[PDB]
């Protein structure tokens, strides 16, 4: 059996097949429809960190990655005892092929092996989606495949969408005045005009995965392939990536193909850590007792009490985030909570113009209750919330004496993790690496800034004066 | 007769003998009434480099190419062969040219291939650490050098201080009640305000106390019957509409001469600019001012009075501008080349060092500024600017749009074309792009940088940024 991990950047349920108005998915709802479409998969964090963790089915911080970005290039390499999952697939016979447009693996971490045999051939900033013409196969990595190759392959397939930038999708656009906005963001233009164009870009990268999937049924190699579609984190949102609510961590997760059942629907909890482990089960491959993942399908299925996810640096953003998550309730540990969440970070002033709207609304107190919690100068140490009765996360039960033995129960369990794991994000990194990420980002920021000709210290209100017109000529 | 240049930085008229209430400065007040004190004198700039580029050679920055703060400081740029430095007149006339006080900076925007100076104590960007008031000028090298070395020959010194450039230093032999202090209507009477402003005067009477520190030396020494000294500021003081810009507050500046053969008690109305104070002391020690020299003789039999004096802005960091100004005794003109960009262009030193730039940003944007303080934060500016100091000393009510001033408005815009012609001015000339680049990416670094070694955003709002800005000041002490 061929194995196809069919990785979409940053998204959230918002396929037409998860309830999303307007948006068009024909193609991904079809294959959710004819395979196993899972309602509570989550990845282990919400930004290399995540990728890191679903290819060896390791959280990032069991490993040492849990910094994005970090060990690039400093002599640390993975422990030998942990195996990237194309080392077991090769063991199985398998050729591991590295497609899609992207090229990039984003490891926090050096290999001394290759992670694949054949590829198309650093992926910070901005992306630009190329045209719906893309002929994947016909490109190096396939090719390559076909003429030296029996055997069967293993695949990732990496897509840019749906990273920003934006793209807008004129065969089917949508209406922002239409469109479902969660409760933590401004119901305003500026946020209905970025949202349209988030969904047109998922319009988009369904329209690739069409093609793709035409593409291979052509070459004969669908009847014998399961494939796994799932993003790496959730969307490019101002609460959302980043950040350890649901917005930021639960993903599109559909299972097809070869011995799939179709129409079934799956409300058990999924770790983006478990596809390696189901994977190894699939190929007939035991999984060697240190990986964290499950098996989460066959007879070998192993059901999840919790998931777990961290947020530690992101980018020169310095932080401490723990989440543990069962099927009813989050918790959330922020270890820094003299830290904003409105911590400085350049990617979101850059690239984000709901955080121009929100602090400007924030500084004329337009924002609601909701909205306004991401912009207290501190955080609260831990937050709880009944995702059943609060899908918004937005009401913090966490001083709530009625929740005080679920609050109870879930710190327990996040300090049994940490311990059981050894998480590493618990350990400084050095001056040195952290000067570094500042010294790049921080200029980053002034720079790009500056080419926009735009003043680094630029109020929201002016800044949102560029957004309106960065967005009209988005299209939208 | 010995010369010296003692030099404040970053100064106002805000000495008390010019009327400035609350502040002491004894020192200063006596050597004004032993000389001649200048109610008319005018930096031909508003920053250091292009003021002191202008007075050591007496022709505008502009004239000889050194008007962008700061430029050519490594590029092969030398001073044109026909313009000299005030050393080197001084040089043909037998002098020995000191360079003391705890600067040490020329601010040239321009290298030279012959030495500024024959002896000195031994880069002046950022904010400056003032030293305490046991400074004692004339056992550093410049002097023990002169003494050891060059008896015989009369000196050229020029003694440039620190104050009263920021950071500001508290004086607390005579702190300054904030309740008191005067300041002028473009800016808030505001708390933070006032407690800055009383550090500025707070300074002033530090430097104040070093000058009659630095008398008190030279009378031992046995040199002050011989001299004449010029005490002047480089342009006005370190505020955020003052330095920078081409309104009196960055353009005037005290002057004082005094010693032997200055008679006491006068003070002097007629207008002075600071590339006069060249020629002027060349005609002192008995040499003839060549005909090229753009300053005017302001003293003495050869006295060649002015009807106006002329100020130019350029770059200022990586802050780019044009902006040009005439003024005569009563009406200063101000000509913006680049009327689309606002006076709040973004500037790393102002947002990194003065906590009034905050507070008005602050209150801007919940419009709590008068109509005269909001001005400094529209969008653009008017083209031309005309302002009748006499009716408006603070220069808040623009009549370039008044039809009862178009007679004065078209003579003053006239005569700047005359003089830009004339001077064939290089501020006209635009930059490499390299060059501009360059100092935008030195200066947007500076910002970020020092930002965050403070534990701040680069995006600070301006009421964070005020919670800091009230920690600063009560650490400095006010
Ligand atoms: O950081 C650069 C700054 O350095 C100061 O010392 C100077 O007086 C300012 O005008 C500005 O150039
Ligand atoms: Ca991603
Ligand atoms: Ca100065």
């Amino acid at each position: 059996p061929n194995i196809i991990w069919l990785v979409l950047e940053d998204i959230s349920l918002d396929l037409s097949v998860y309830g999303t108005p307007e948006v068009k998915t024909p193609n991904l709802d079809r294959l959710a429809n004819e395979g196993i479409r899972y309602n509570h998969a989550y990845a282990t964090a919400a930004v290399s960190t995540a990728r890191s963790a679903f290819f060896t089915g390791m959280h990032a911080t069991s490993i040492g990655a849990q910094n994005h970005r970090s060990h690039l290039d400093d002599g640390y390499y993975l422990p030998k005892n942990i195996k990237m999952t194309s080392q077991f697939m090769r063991e199985a016979g398998y050729v591991n092929l590295l497609m899609g447009p992207k090229q990039k693996t984003d490891f926090n971490f050096s290999t001394t092996i290759n992670a694949f045999d054949a590829q198309d051939g650093y992926s910070g900033g901005a992306y630009t989606h190329a045209p719906t013409d893309l002929k994947l196969l016909e490109r190096p990595a396939w090719q390559t495949y076909i003429k030296k190759y029996g055997q069967p392959f293993f695949a990732q397939i990496n897509y840019s969408e749906t990273h920003r930038t934006f793209i807008a999708d004129k065969k089917n656009p949508i209406d922002p005045s239409k469109v479902k906005i969660p409760s933590y963001y401004p119901d305003h233009d500026i946020t209905r005009r970025d949202w349209a164009l988030y969904l047109e870009t998922i319009q988009t990268v369904d329209q690739k995965v069409g093609n793709l999937f035409s593409e291979l049924e052509k070459a004969g190699v669908l009847e014998n392939t399961i494939v796994f579609i799932f993003g790496d984190h959730g969307r490019a949102m101002l609460r959302d990536k980043q950040w350890l609510y649901d917005g930021g961590l639960r993903v599109p997760l559909i299972v097809w193909g070869k011995g799939i059942e179709s129409n079934q629907v799956n409300n058990e909890l999924v770790s983006l850590i478990d596809v390696m482990p189901t994977t190894l089960d699939l190929v007939g491959l035991k999984v060697p007792d240190y990986v964290e993942g499950h098996i989460f399908l066959g007879k070998n299925k192993q059901k999840r009490d919790y998931i777990y996810a961290h947020k530690d640096r992101t980018d020169e953003t310095d932080d401490r985030v723990r989440a543990v998550r069962n099927l009813r309730f989050k918790y959330i540990k922020n270890f820094y909570p003299e830290k904003p969440y409105n911590d400085f970070n350049a990617y979101k002033h850059l690239q984000y113009p709901v955080l121009a709207l929100m602090e400007s609304m924030h500084a004329k107190k337009l924002l609601t209750h909701e909205q306004a919690l991401f912009f207290a100068p501190n955080r609260p140490q831990e937050e709880l919330y009944d995702t059943f009765n609060d899908p918004d996360e937005v009401n913090n039960l966490a001083l709530n004496k009625n929740y005080e033995e679920q609050l109870l129960t879930m710190r327990k369990e996040l300090q049994r993790w940490q311990k059981a794991t050894n998480d590493q994000g618990m350990i400084d990194e050095t001056p040195e690496v952290k000067e570094y990420w500042d010294d790049f980002f921080k200029k980053h920021y002034l720079t790009q800034m500056r080419l926009r000709g735009l003043s680094p210290k630029i109020t929201p209100d002016d800044y949102l004066i560029f957004w309106d017109k960065f967005l009209t000529e988005q299209g939208k």
